[PDB]
DNA sequence: GCTCTACGGATGCCTCACAG
DNA sequence: CTGTGAGGCATCCGTAGA
């Protein structure tokens, strides 16, 4: 009953199929691309393929009019009517860049759906979900010349059966509403990241490279003055010699955080540790952007695309190539320069970017997941929880905490929360570890809630086989009973840690999502992304709880004002989910909007 | 006895042509 | 006949964000 009928190849047959296509709950839908060339309407993308059930497939030409593609825009915003796509990001990039056509309303990703299952698993490629989720239609993986008109035929139909299967799988896990309110509006958000990309001046990216070469070209004269010789910094060997071959105590391992009985006295470590920084930096940034920088006309500017992976374990969001993520924070430079790779970060002209970062997100989590009343009313309070760690570590006054020494405190306190040893604890304090151990002992015996929901959590992983998020996701463990000791920790330490940062991501995944629609209320006008074509806020960026929005100078206050509302009332909690919010005309230089 | 990501570089065995 | 350099992947680790 496979049939490949094509409706867009007689007018009323085409109404037809619009009339009906426009009343189906839940269609799957399919991309038709023969990229004779790397974005097109004709000539990249040919058409797009529907699919109703009862392996059935109905082929849209976009080729040799546009009465069918105003159609297809009107069914496609907005006609209930569940859209259903593999690949739902690349193929809402495409429709854009190809046509402008905007997927609104309820998206379904097949892929989101075998990861929500399995978080931990590969990722299942169409013909992979056919041989294992549904082997009943093996026999329709021939189609896949590829004659995008069958590929496409072929892979609607195959999607549509297997999200089929996956909703069935879904509700038996109570994970389908989660998916369908939650998970696939955050991947059509961050299809719009994309699409917007992060803005990018070249101008202070090549003053930024200039001035960090000159500083690398004078480490590579103090590290071959320092030792005596002209070795390589870029090979293991060498570091290997001379520290720890003629003075330095330890194949040895030179790597970072080994900087305690090195980094003083001889100063030969910290310019390796400063030249290994900036070489990353430049080669993993600099470089990486300045080869994937594209030219937007209309804003008249640079902008960097980043591809999203999602196919994460624990439910957060990464990015690959120029891994905007991973752009490090700014770091003084020596004769002061300031390497900011994020102020080569920039919005359009008579724009601001607005950048909102949830305050302790994951204790806030913890705090709800545990009911520990201690937490909960430490941080409705208004108290910051990791400023009066950072204190009682030092003993200094808590208002008088500085940046880097929080991070510390943040970095102790999350690690104590998902499983950190003393040795560790230890080697992140400076204390013994017979001083650590008691400290985590103290921890756990002052946030009775917290330990005791660690150990609950660990026994229903036990019993399950799993732990669950706040809004549902589960991790599958099996090595949470392995007979092994260390993948038995593991496991342990993955299942809490999954289950407080599983829940962090869906509520950041919900407060993006709620943020774009109040957005869209407000500035109906405005454009969803920078490649649709001013008004609003765009998302350039998500780093896992901040949310980078690149708006107008007149609309920021209103923006912030919105951002900052659904982003503390994105879900219900005993914990009040204070977002900070930062204004700026640069990523690199935000200023706070204590609005 | 922190977790997550990507990613490149590094190990670390497994196997095949191969030259003796 | 057979060790074997080489290659061939398969993962592990370090490092930057979070
Ligand atoms: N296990 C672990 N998770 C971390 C660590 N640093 C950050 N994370 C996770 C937990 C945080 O809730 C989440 C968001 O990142 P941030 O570092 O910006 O922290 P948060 O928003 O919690 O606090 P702050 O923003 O400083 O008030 O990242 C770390 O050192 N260890
Ligand atoms: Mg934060």
């Amino acid at each position: 009953t496979f049939s490949i009928i094509d409706v867009a190849s007689d007018r009323r047959l085409f109404n037809t199929f619009i009339k009906e296509w426009k009343t189906k709950e839940r269609y799957s839908l399919a991309l038709a691309c023969e990229k004779r060339e790397h974005d097109s309407d004709g000539l990249v993308l040919i058409g797009l393929s529907v699919c109703w059930g009862a392996r059935d497939s109905y082929y849209i030409s976009l080729q040799q009019v546009s009465e069918r593609l105003g159609q297809v825009r009107s069914c496609l915003s907005r006609p209930g009517g569940v859209v259903v796509t593999y690949d739902i990001i690349q193929v809402y990039k495409t429709l854009v860049l190809s046509c402008g056509i905007s997927l609104a309303g309820n998206c379904e990703d097949p892929k989101v759906a075998c990861w929500l299952l399995d978080p931990g698993s590969e990722e299942r490629t169409l013909p992979n979900m056919v041989t294992v989720y549904c082997p009943e239609e093996l026999p329709l993986l021939d189609g896949l010349a590829h004659c995008p008109r069958v590929r496409a035929a072929t892979k609607s139909v195959l999607v549509h059966a297997v999200m089929n299967h996956l909703t069935g799988l879904l509700e038996k896990d109570s994970m389908l509403d989660l998916f369908r309110s939650i998970e696939m509006p955050s991947q059509v958000c961050l299809a719009l990241l994309e699409l917007n990309g992060v803005g990018f001046s070249v101008e202070e990216c090549e003053r930024q490279k200039h001035v960090m070469q000159a500083k690398l070209t004078a480490l590579e004269s103090q590290a071959y003055n320092l030792a005596g010789h002209s070795f390589s910094l870029t090979s293991i060997d060498d570091i290997a010699q001379v520290l720890f071959l003629e003075l330095h105590l330890p194949q040895f391992s030179t790597t970072k955080d080994i900087l305690e009985k090195l980094r003083p006295l001889h100063p030969l470590p910290g310019v390796i540790l400063e030249w290994r920084r900036i070489t990353n930096a430049l080669t993993k940034v600099v470089f990486p952007l300045q080869r994937e920088k594209q030219y937007h006309p209309t804003l008249a500017m640079d902008r960097i695309y980043p591809i999203a992976q999602t196919h994460t374990a624990t439910g957060r969001v990464s990015f690959t190539e120029p891994n905007i993520q991973n752009v490090p924070k700014d770091f003084e430079i020596c004769m002061a320069f300031s390497v900011s790779m994020r102020h080569a970060f920039v919005p359009f002209s008579g724009g601001m970017i607005l950048a909102a970062d949830y305050s302790q997100l994951e204790l806030r989590v913890l705090a709800h997941l545990s009911k520990d009343q201690r937490l909960l009313q430490v941080l409705n309070g208004g108290a910051d929880v990791f400023r009066c760690i950072a204190a009682e570590w030092k003993g200094v006054d808590p208002e008088t905490v500085n940046d880097s020494l929080r991070q510390q405190a943040k970095q102790i306190c999350y690690g104590i929360i998902y499983g950190m040893g003393a040795k560790s604890l230890g080697e992140q304090m400076g204390v013994e570890e017979n001083d650590a151990a008691c400290y985590i002992e103290s921890f756990k015996a002052r946030y009775k809630g917290i330990n005791a929901f660690l150990k609950e959590t660990v026994k229903n992983c036990i019993k399950n086989g799993y732990v669950q998020t706040l809004m549902g996701r589960r991790r599958y463990l099996p090595g949470i009973s392995n007979t092994n000791t260390h993948i038995k920790a593991h496991a342990e330490r993955q299942a809490v840690n999954t289950t407080v940062q599983g829940s962090a991501a869906d509520i950041v995944k919900l407060a993006t999502v709620n943020i774009q629609k109040r957005l869209r209320k407000t500035y109906p006008t405005a454009p969803l992304s920078h490649q649709h074509t001013l008004r609003g806020a765009f998302f350039v960026l998500q780093l896992h709880d901040e949310l980078i929005y690149e708006t107008r100078e007149e609309d920021l206050i209103q923006v912030a004002q919105i951002v900052k509302r659904e982003m503390e009332s994105a879900v219900k909690l005993y914990v009040k989910l204070k977002a900070k919010v930062k204004v700026g005309p640069s990523w690199g230089n935000l200023q706070d909007l204590d609005l």
